[PDB]
């Protein structure tokens, strides 16, 4: 068996692959969805992840730092966009500009992940410091351990707006899309592929996480492939 740890933002996508893999292979398949912070974290105690894909560079980096992956066993493999979400039924369209004002749009609360340690959080943080807007923001957060906590906080309506990722948005049919942060207001966001513990059976799962028809799977969730 396989065991994968991935940000709670590719639970539909790996579970699709999953599936897939199961049906190609011998292999049974183990997946767990968190935070990218909390996977991270519990492999370091030594959880047996054999794969780790993060939502961000940073919480790749901290296990590389523990020499629990190697620079030579992980590669960059998806790319998303960032995006302010509302419940269907009360859409709204804010430009991701320093001119709004967001003491004027935002006049309920704003459910993210954790500022400080989960990957869409810290990706919001970014864009909100970037805009010049924290100190309007801050008090009106609402903060999640995953990104899909947030998505059914606002899927459920229980706050007006929510930062997801695009794909995120793309997923839930409760929410819509009340803005795309401009690229330029944060560091982009890439998904590195870990191979933790190196088997035949992990690095098979590893290279078919990369492979064509891993692609069309991901490309229709609307993560991007990055080169």
């Amino acid at each position: 068996s396989v065991t994968v740890y991935a940000a709670a933002s590719l639970t539909n996508a790996i579970n699709d692959l999953e599936k897939i893999y199961e049906k190609q292979n011998k292999v049974e398949v183990k997946t767990s969805y968190a935070g990218s912070s909390t996977l991270a974290k519990q492999i370091e105690a030594g959880a047996p992840a054999d794969i780790f894909i993060s939502a961000d560079t940073q919480w790749m980096d901290y296990l590389q730092n523990k020499k629990l992956v190697a620079a030579n066993d992980r590669i960059n493999l998806l790319g998303n966009r960032l995006v302010l979400i509302t419940p269907k039924g009360q859409s709204l369209n804010i430009k991701l500009d320093k001119a709004t004002d967001p003491n004027k749009v935002f006049t309920g609360k704003i459910c993210t992940g954790d500022t400080k340690s989960v990957p869409v959080g810290k990706y919001a943080k970014q864009a909100f410091t970037n805009l010049g807007w924290w100190n309007r923001i801050e008090p009106k957060l609402v903060e999640t351990e995953d990104v899909r906590v947030a998505l059914n906080f606002v899927a459920r309506g229980e706050c007006q707006v929510g930062i997801v990722y695009a794909t995120d948005a793309a997923i839930s049919k409760d929410v819509k899309v009340a803005g795309i942060f401009p690229e330029n207001t944060h560091s982009p966001i890439i998904y590195p592929l870990g191979l933790i513990k190196k088997n035949s059976n992990s690095a098979k799962f590893y290279q078919f996480l990369q492979s064509n028809q891993a692609k069309a799977v991901f490309k229709k969730y609307g993560f991007s492939m990055l080169a």
